[PDB]
């Protein structure tokens, strides 16, 4: 079982665990309670196993979407922040950590795709998707293209498909309706049709994947790309003069990227729930706590309003948050696995003309509501 009188934390190795350890030393300094930060391999797979037998960490950090399944098995304790604490974070981040009306984690950081552009090839980035075909024509006249991004993964193409009314599952009051899916409505067909037109008209290649898009942008061959905070590091080494901005609108509607919220959940089997609540609310979720983590490895945009206002002095963070506020929180329900699979197939089939847009989306919708 889990030991009383200490805190064990699991967080992924690509996060600022040395910075989190420093927040834990301040907590120990104040309380005498020792905090241990670990970053085990495949911790998101291990957690459900060890937590099922009342073991594991007191606190686990992960993207909010995995927590729906954890909470389904009763592996997470319901949290109880007061209204005053809740107000210190962006309201939309709390929606990401509700499972069947219960708050099951604390929101830490927010991730969403943004439009990344080469300031040298483009003085001002396009504000709409519709003007991209013409812009590509101007740039092709000089051996460059307008836009290259990963078309193989629905995570990347979804912002455009959803822009005019598409949605994964309907959400109402901390709950999703698994029978109300917006994959084959008029808005989703409009968006995927637009995407297919870009491919037919040779403004983009259907086989463009993550590594192809990144290489082209970082080599200066394409004016724009669509990517998240994790990409900036390779661009910075490439020394391309880039900007990060709000995604283009489609049909006058904002692009709707999926929002991922890094969250901290408390093991239901933990005998240290009060200690975990004190650590999270009063040590980690402060400007000083988040700064310590961020200084180790940047979090991106954060759910804490006060610290986010300081971070947003960096335009790339500001844009990340702006796209997140216009985005679609990623559903934390198990049915999302049917969605990823079906939509990946629908997009690839419609892109290669194997199937028409109507038929590909019709099939996906059926398959997801099955």
């Amino acid at each position: 079982k889990i030991e009383e009188g200490k805190l064990v934390i699991w967080i992924n190795g690509d996060k600022g665990y040395n910075g989190l350890a420093e927040v834990g030393k301040k907590f120990e300094k104040d309380t005498g309670i020792k905090v241990t930060v670990e970053h085990p391999d495949k911790l998101e797979e291990k957690f459900p196993q060890v937590a099922a037998t009342g073991d594991g960490p007191d606190i686990i950090f992960w993207a909010h979407d995995r927590f729906g399944g954890y909470a389904q098995s009763g592996l997470l304790a319901e949290i109880t922040p007061d209204k005053a604490f809740q107000d210190k974070l962006y309201p939309f981040t709390w929606d990401a950590v509700r499972y069947n009306g219960k708050l099951i984690a604390y929101p830490i950081a927010v991730e969403a795709l943004s439009l990344i552009y080469n300031k040298d090839l483009l003085p001002n980035p396009p504000k709409t998707w519709e003007e991209i075909p013409a812009l590509d024509k101007e740039l092709k006249a000089k051996g460059k293209s307008a836009l290259m991004f990963n078309l193989q993964e629905p995570y990347f193409t979804w912002p455009l498909i959803a822009a005019d009314g598409g949605y994964a599952f309907k959400y109402e009051n901390g709950k999703y309706d698994i029978k109300d899916v917006g994959v084959d409505n008029a808005g989703a067909k409009a968006g995927l049709t637009f995407l297919v037109d870009l491919i037919k008209n040779k403004h983009m290649n259907a086989d463009t994947d993550y590594s192809i898009a990144e290489a082209a942008f970082n080599k200066g061959e394409t004016a724009m790309t669509i990517n998240g905070p994790r990409a900036w590091s390779n661009i910075d080494t490439s020394k391309v003069n880039y900007g990060v901005t709000v995604l283009p609108t489609f049909k006058g509607q904002p692009s709707k990227p999926f929002v991922g919220v890094l969250s901290a959940g408390i093991n239901a089997a933990s005998p240290n729930k009060e200690l975990a609540k004190e650590f999270l609310e009063n040590y980690l979720l402060t400007d000083e706590g988040l700064e310590a983590v961020n200084k180790d490895k940047p979090l991106g945009a954060v759910a804490l309003k006060s610290y986010e206002e300081e971070l947003a002095k960096d335009p790339r963070i500001a844009a990340t948050m702006e796209n997140a506020q216009k985005g679609e929180i990623m559903p934390n329900i198990p049915q999302m696995s049917a969605f990823w699979y079906a939509v990946r197939t629908a997009v690839i089939n419609a892109a290669s003309g194997r199937q028409t847009v109507d038929e590909a989306l019709k099939d996906a919708q059926t398959r997801i509501t099955k």
